[PDB]
């Protein structure tokens, strides 16, 4: 349905604020490679830097910096992840527990966008999780 | 950490596609008047208009484009509904099925935010949910 809820959060402040922006008019069908699907923003006025991954039941690359997310409604899937633009922005990765993070600076905007080869998308709603870590 | 999780929605050129985005790094405590919370975007290239109507426990006007909304933890409440340059863009207040809704351009993003004086708000999270019919 045309029905939408979110979570509005009121905390103390934090060290880190998030947000994760997606793209409006996005066409089912061919899409461009490396088409943008989000904007992941990640200020601070307080912190340097964070860790960020995708959090995903199919992660398909080491840092959890790409995945794929099957449609709510179809089950169709796609591929997503961090754009090489914004993977370039990363000077260093930290392993935590057996995972590889790869850091950034904070106040920066780390582009989303559909993986790889061109994808031929089903028309559908794609759910995405990102974890950031300060 | 801190997740945030959002819909990546692909359409058909006719369909019709809502999004809520909410303010992020919302303080507790006291706030300013009309302090946004989040932002209605409605998307088609062939629809007109749409009603909107916000949905709790406790819808406060005939419209309901104005609420009031429980914290998840400690049950306290804040007000929440259209701002008033949102509600100001309304085309006309039409009643569907015994309940009154107020109508909008697609293409006119709409403003959530807490609504009446200042509030002074418990750290917690609040759900809140619009609904879009297409007129």
């Amino acid at each position: 349905g045309s029905q939408k809820s979110v979570d509005i959060v009121f905390s103390s402040p934090q060290d880190l604020t998030v947000s994760l922006i997606p793209v409006s008019g996005l066409k089912a069908g061919k899409n461009a490679p490396s088409a943008k699907i989000a904007k992941l923003v990640v200020n601070s006025t307080t912190l340097k830097e964070f860790g960020v991954r995708g959090i995903s039941n199919n992660v398909v690359d080491s840092t959890g910096t790409a995945w794929r997310v099957a449609g709510k409604n179809t089950g169709k899937e796609i591929g997503v992840g961090l754009s090489s633009d914004s993977l370039r922005r990363s000077d260093s990765t930290e392993k935590w527990n057996g995972v590889n993070w790869m850091t950034f600076n904070s106040n920066d905007t780390l582009d989303i966008v559909l993986t790889g080869p061109a994808q031929n998308v089903t028309a559908d709603t794609y759910p995405i999780t990102l974890d950031v870590v300060g």
